[PDB]
């Protein structure tokens, strides 16, 4: 007996096209997506070229329709030439990303200044997300009010990071945030297994007790997003480890895991990659479209996943009961038990439909 | 004809006593005030031990009132360990101070969370100061708007710093901040002088444009406060250079020139070294107490103010107008002339004076 899931949506993936195509691409990662029971996903704009102006993000665009096999919103990435400048095409994205800490020099923000700059000048009505580590969270919640906006917080990490978000929550402050599977599931106990290489990510693998104060905190946790961000692995076991770790494929049989030993409900799960997502980033709804999920099935998630070009995953040898068995995607199926069935160019940007424009007051 | 000062309030000095007296004790840096045209100060808790605890401030009072020259607050610092058990001395202390980038274990505040325990649990009506650069002036400015009450912000240095402390005060936000003269009068041009021993402090010292952007936004600045930070010349070319530099000697020459070419007026400086930290610190009148100094007297700062034990300054060979000449202390002469005339033991603690409690509203 399957269940029947909606479309999930990932807010936090990194295809590599243009730039890093060896890594992953917009076929391969779609592919990913799908074979994980995602049917959207928004992708992050630390590509190369960065997409951090109009004529990056118009090449991005045909990349992607040419390439993705589900559905997409692409962001753009907060520099520190273009603050004032994204106002004609801010509305076709996602949303726009600012890097905060260490950032996998073009979208190195050297001041809090300019991530006012940022706040003051992006509309008020779109998305701003932020990659902001450890006290960078405050920060940005500062700077955020300030400027009297919401802010949503990427992979969130550490216990310090979500007790500051929940009280942010309880003054009641607009701050909504993610947790991506590694930081729910990974910790540095496995930094043995893993190597130094292969454990590099950003946010870093955390302690036992942060990872138990996230699922004790699972109110707070508004979204869950892989930060799918493909390396291959002679890239990571190389003289200069890039962080991170794919995880389109590997995301929904954890979570589905957690879901059978009773550590949160379906409803959390959807909740948290399909509502949630929906409402905070303005996503459309997509028609005629839905997953299948077998939750009786267990097996082993091995050394890599069939379809990431990163080929290996830090998740290796977790056993997980929870399998994607078909995904129909705006009524054609596009993936059923291991084999994609739609081809490069199916998926859309979100962005252009109708429905999936966000919606604002009009000039004065 | 000389101009008469009201006594002159320095609300950040490190007096290394316990602990580190080669560097300078109670009597010597005491003695360096006054030469500076300082009656009063308020000593850091960063000594050996820290003042982190009701037994060490004990000890440090009781040095302090057997060694100072001058009157005197001691601050108590925050550590991982004593939030929620400083409320019986909080009232006896200058105030809080938080150290919250790298620090010259102890002291080590590891987590946001510790943060807010502090802004918490430490009395809402007693001075809380703070370490604070870059965007961690964000942070803790979030931290304070959570718990709902104010912060000062010692030793801005940066034009990000003073941009964003500027933008607070515009939305009402109950910040105050200070700025050390090396900030002013020092910046990465004079690195080349002072080689990078010497040259090392915290806050670093900052661009050209760094400085220009702190006079330009003088209006912003509430306190100067010297960051007096005495280590030996040995120590500072030596190959672990501790960061800081002594300054009681050399701050009000250096403002009193910077008075005379019309940089800021002799109001603006006494609002600096006078009335705001009197009045964010809540610190009493010193009864018949002023300072004369000659305005016109031209003379070259030297490889060593007389007085602090560093004996060394990285203000050498600078031209200065505006010399301290004579020193009233509670009626009382306290230093004429390079001669200091009060014994160690004369200065006493301002927290024990009925007129230097802070007043508070009644347990309920
Ligand atoms: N998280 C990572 O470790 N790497 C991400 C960058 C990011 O999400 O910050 C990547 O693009 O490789
Ligand atoms: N500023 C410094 O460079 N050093 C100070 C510490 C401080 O004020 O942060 C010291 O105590 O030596
Ligand atoms: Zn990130
Ligand atoms: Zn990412
Ligand atoms: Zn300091
Ligand atoms: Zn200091």
């Amino acid at each position: 007996k399957l269940v029947r899931l909606p479309g999930l949506i990932d807010v936090h993936v990194h295809l590599r096209e243009p730039g890093g195509t060896h890594k992953e691409d917009f076929a391969s990662g779609t592919a990913a997506a799908l074979a994980g029971g995602i049917t959207m996903v928004c992708a992050m704009p630390n590509t190369r070229p960065p997409i951090i102006d109009a004529p990056a993000l118009a090449l991005a665009q045909k990349l992607a329709e040419a390439g993705a096999r589900c559905d997409f919103a692409l962001f753009l990435g907060a520099s520190s030439e273009n603050a004032g400048t994204l106002g004609t095409v801010a509305g076709s994205a996602a949303g726009l990303k600012l890097y905060l800490n260490e950032t996998f020099s073009e979208l190195r923000l050297d001041s809090v200044v300019q991530w006012m700059e940022h706040f003051e000048t992006w509309p008020s009505h779109l998305p701003i997300v932020a990659h902001a580590e450890q006290q960078t969270v405050a920060a940005v919640l500062m700077v955020a009010q300030l400027t009297q906006r919401s802010v949503h917080i990427c992979h969130v990490a550490r216990k310090e990071e979500i007790l500051l978000i929940k009280a942010a929550k309880a003054r009641g402050l607009p701050v909504t945030c993610e947790v991506a599977p590694h930081h729910l599931f990974l910790s540095h106990d496995d930094l043995e297994r893993l190597g130094p290489g292969k454990g590099e990510v950003r946010p870093e693998l955390g302690s036992r007790q942060d990872v138990e104060a996230l699922w004790e905190n699972m109110a707070v946790i508004d979204c869950f997003a892989s930060d799918h961000a493909p390396h291959t692995l002679e890239e990571k076991c190389g003289s200069r480890p890039p962080p991170g770790f794919p995880g389109l494929e590997t995301m929904l049989p954890l979570l589905l895991t957690a879901v059978s030993e009773g550590r949160l409900s379906l409803d959390d799960l959807l909740q948290r990659l399909h509502h949630n997502p929906r409402r905070i980033f303005h996503l459309p709804p997509q028609e005629d479209t839905y997953v299948e999920v077998d939750l009786e099935h267990e097996w082993t998630i091995p050394s890599h996943m069939p379809f990431s070009k990163a080929h290996w995953t830090p998740f290796e040898g977790q056993k997980v009961k929870g399998t994607v068995r078909r995904v129909v995607l705006r009524g054609e199926v596009a993936y059923i038990d291991g084999q994609v069935l739609v081809p490069p160019g199916y998926g859309q940007d979100v962005r252009k439909w109708p429905q999936g424009a966000v919606p604002q007051l009009p000039p004065s």
